[PDB]
């Protein structure tokens, strides 16, 4: 399907992806967590309240990840969870490890 192809191609073609809705505070929280390490222009935020086929994309996200809710965050193709999860991973060091492994974050000393 178009929705499946969109999601698969997006997460395999972009290192940091957040499927989002503009109005959702969990999406905002996930974005702010990622922005501690990366600029906005390196975060691929797909707004499913803007896309006409947003519901179809959420349906595929249920198939791929186990849930439909936004956000759904992917690092180098790996689903890492929603907004609370992404914020927790930012705080606990694991997000940085994933971003460095993905080649989009340098060590800074
Ligand atoms: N605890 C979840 C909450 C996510 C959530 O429930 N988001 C709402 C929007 S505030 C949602 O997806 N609603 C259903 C929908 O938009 O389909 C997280 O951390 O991401």
């Amino acid at each position: 399907s178009a929705a499946k192809q969109l999601v698969d191609s997006t997460i395999s073609g972009n290192k940091v992806v957040i499927f989002s809705k503009t109005y959702c505070p969990y999406c905002v929280k996930g974005k702010r967590a990622l922005e501690k390490f990366l600029p906005k222009s390196k975060i691929t935020a797909i707004e499913l309240d803007g896309r006409n086929d947003g519901a179809a994309i959420q349906d595929y996200l249920l198939e791929l990840t186990g849930g439909r809710s936004v956000p759904r965050v992917f690092i180098d193709g790996q689903f890492i969870g929603g907004g609370d999860d992404t914020d927790a991973l930012a705080r606990n060091g694991k997000l940085e490890v994933m971003l460095r492994n993905a080649g989009v974050l340098l060590e800074h000393h």
